[PDB]
DNA sequence: CCTGACTCC
DNA sequence: TGGGAGTCAGG
């Protein structure tokens, strides 16, 4: 705990070396248009702290930040990059991101500050951010000498930890996953977040006004049916109405009381008509609270854009997540909610939304990894995979598959990927459990390679302690040999599912990198707006639709080569709603 | 604050 | 007794 550093008043030349650890500190969790509170640089020549007002107005330092040949090691470079974009400054030459390095080494550690990464290599000459800034209403930037030391210690940590982290990644055969996939993707996500998505607020506000009316009507219908007013949004009060007043059967309990889950309420419809009304109300209520009000609260009013933050270092499987607002859970399944998408529009006149989605990428990945002959052959023929499973399960010709049979078979196909049990499948489909069990037993008899994969992958997890994806992402599963059935079983389902979900994540991430390259190469104005796990959303001048119709699916389908084809569907239109 | 509701993949 | 997420109101 004896670290010399220079608290500089102006920028000097020795601060602009062609390799440095750089800290551009943004303390607000949402870094969009957020203040930069301080800057640290550590390099061959020493350690430096700079005041943003100085350094970000210094044409020399700004030149250095944007010089691609001046290499920077950072932690969470996307945060710095975006915060600098809001200040009108370009950051290039980031060659190492410790956040992403830590994430690839072990997603379970939940590393979100430099101290937590440093802990992976027993480096303790740096403090947690929460310790320096405090939490909640106590959160605050400390006095300059304290801030400065903290920023410098974070930079010094990055400086000393780069080699050890790269050394383990390389030993794990994950170094390319970092340098050629995650770090390039970070820059692309930075572009997407900063560009944002334009919102039709007049349309959203009108929809909210009508929703309020409808909510009120449904609400009063519910009180009439219930014979009493209560808070419908309180599972506790609801549970009293349903299971005590109306004496409906109790199908499930949770740790706190009667369950009122959608699954449960659906099964109560043969008993009382009120449950259907209540489901409708809770649906409409979430629309109003989250997709009207919540969304309007985060729109930047002068530009009418919303700027999500894609968390790249959070999920245990390699997926992104999306926050403040979450733009990866915009309604689509019910027409009532789907119309929310009418409010998501192009950012320029005479532009259109272009949405491209992988068809059944998880099942194609399963087919590939399990190398199951019958499943691979179906995909090579582009036979409807749900129709095919229905034929095997029910043992019928293709022309005998009722839409109900296909409905059930779809539930089987997707459920196998999550390790569904017969209980779960019976409840999902609301069918006989004896029958549900027979569906699963017949599925594995028809796709024996999948059965072998599920057995082999759990054996692998037990022997190695972790499972891996196509592009060498890992997930450690230290509970896989627990003597406790629930704990062990959950870990076995993670072993089964993670190579599937995680490889699908790998593939779309690489597609984004390849797509951006192709877009720039061809000087197209089109650009990415969102990723939604197995979907990519873009906007572009209307003139460019013809090109994207060929280019986007092609790049997505060719991202990796599997033993089965990848297939991508696509649509475009005047709003996200219309891109279907 | 957690829990259980809704939303998405 | 179904894998991975985030936000919301109620309590």
């Amino acid at each position: 705990a004896k670290m010399a550093f220079t608290l500089a008043d102006r920028v000097t030349e020795e601060m602009l070396a062609d390799k440095a650890a750089l800290v551009v500190e943004v303390v607000e969790e949402n870094y969009h248009d957020a203040p930069i509170v301080g800057i640290a640089v550590v390099n061959e020549h020493g350690r430096f702290f700079l005041r943003p007002e100085t350094a970000l107005a210094d044409p020399q330092f700004v030149a250095w930040l944007g010089d691609e040949t001046k290499k920077k090691s950072m932690f969470d470079s996307k945060r710095a990059a975006v915060a600098l974009k809001w200040k009108g400054i370009e950051l290039c030459g980031v060659s190492f991101d410790l956040l992403l390095a830590a994430y690839l080494l072990d997603p379970a550690q939940g590393v979100d500050d430099v101290a937590a990464a440093a802990k992976m290599k027993q480096y303790e000459a740096v403090r947690p951010d929460e310790a320096v800034y405090g939490k909640g209403a106590k959160r605050a930037v400390p006095d300059e000498p304290v801030l400065a030391e903290h920023l410098v210690r974070k930079a010094a940590a990055i400086w000393e930890l780069e080699r050890p982290f790269l050394d383990e990644l390389r030993r794990n055969e994950q170094d390319r996953l970092l340098v050629e996939l995650e770090q390039p993707l970070s820059s692309i996500l930075a572009e997407m977040e900063f560009a944002g998505v334009k919102v039709d607020t007049k349309r959203l506000e009108q929809m909210g006004k009508e929703l309020a009316e409808q909510l009120g009507t449904v609400e009063q219908r519910i009180y009439e049916l219930a014979g009493q007013e209560f808070n419908i949004n309180s599972p506790k009060q609801l549970g009293v109405i349903l299971f005590e007043k109306l004496q409906l059967p109790v199908l499930k309990k949770t740790k706190t009381g009667y369950s009122t889950s959608a699954d449960v309420l659906e099964k109560l419809a043969p008993y009382h008509e009120i449950v259907e009304n209540i489901l409708h109300y809770r649906q409409l209520g979430k629309l109003q609270s989250t997709y009207i009000e919540g969304l309007l609260k985060v729109v930047r009013p002068a530009t009418k854009k919303v700027h999500t933050i894609f968390n790249q270092a959070l999920t245990q499987t390699g997926r992104l997540s999306s926050t403040e607002p979450n733009l990866q859970n915009i309604p689509i399944r019910l027409e009532e909610g789907r119309k929310i998408r009418q409010a998501f529009v192009p950012s320029e006149s005479d532009w259109l939304i272009f949405a491209a989605d992988y068809s059944q990428i998880e099942l194609r990945v399963l087919a590939h990894i399990a190398e199951d002959d019958n499943l691979m052959e179906a995909f090579r023929r582009d036979l409807d995979i749900h129709t095919k499973t229905a034929m095997d399960i029910f043992q019928v010709s293709e022309d005998e598959v009722t839409p109900n049979m296909r409905r059930q078979a779809k539930a089987v196909n997707f459920g196998i990927v999550y390790g569904i049990s017969d209980y779960g499948l019976a409840q999902n489909l609301n069918i006989s459990r004896k029958e549900a069990a027979e569906f699963i037993e017949r599925y594995f008899e028809s796709f024996p390679g999948v059965k072998r994969y599920m057995e082999n992958i759990v054996q692998e997890a037990k022997q190695k302690g972790y499972v891996t994806t196509l592009l060498h992402r890992r997930r450690y599963l230290p509970d896989i040999t627990s003597r406790n059935f629930n704990v062990r079983s959950f870990a076995e389902r993670m072993a089964m599912n993670t190579p599937i979900q995680g490889s699908a994540a790998d593939i779309i991430k690489k597609a984004m990198i390849d797509l951006n390259a192709r877009l720039k190469e061809e000087r197209l104005q089109a650009h990415l707006l969102l990723q939604v796990h197995d979907e990519l959303i873009l906007e572009a001048p209307k003139e460019e639709m013809e090109r994207l119709c060929r280019l986007v699916p092609e790049v997505m389908e060719q991202a990796v080569t599997l033993r089965v084809p990848l297939k991508v569907d696509y649509h475009y239109g005047s709003t996200w709603y219309d891109a279907k």
